[PDB]
């Protein structure tokens, strides 16, 4: 149909600037503490601990498979980064640290694209 056509434009479309969002977020990682996957050979319990892992290059798989219908399941994703490093480490670990200045500096991005995914459609 034309709706659906229609539709999976507007998916496309907010694929496009999520996929600009998540540049700007992943920038602010330059220590690219939260890039890959927390290694389950490196810390073997760490499923034991956290339930629902993520990190930037899992985002961007789903995101490339246009597997985010709309803004708040993508910050669903991105707030399991953070919550997630501020669980299993503790407060004086750069870890944390990361953490805590990728949330304060990313709040500024997220609050413009929930402008524009608004203001667009
Ligand atoms: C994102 C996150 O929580 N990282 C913690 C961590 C993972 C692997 C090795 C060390 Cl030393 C620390």
């Amino acid at each position: 149909s034309m709706e659906q056509v229609a539709m999976e434009l507007r998916l496309t479309e907010l694929t496009r600037l999520l996929r600009s969002v998540l540049d700007q977020l992943q920038d602010k990682d330059p220590a690219r503490i939260f890039a890959q996957p927390v290694s389950l050979k490196e810390v073997p319990d760490y499923l034991d601990h956290i339930k629902h892992p993520m990190d930037f290059a899992t985002m961007r798989k789903r995101l490339e498979a246009q597997g985010y219908k709309n803004l708040h399941e993508f910050e669903e994703d991105f707030d399991l980064i953070i919550d997630n490093c501020m669980k299993y480490n503790a407060r004086d670990t750069v870890f944390y640290r990361a953490a805590v200045r990728l949330r304060d500096q990313g709040g500024v991005v997220l609050r413009q694209a929930r402008r524009e995914v608004d203001s667009i459609g």
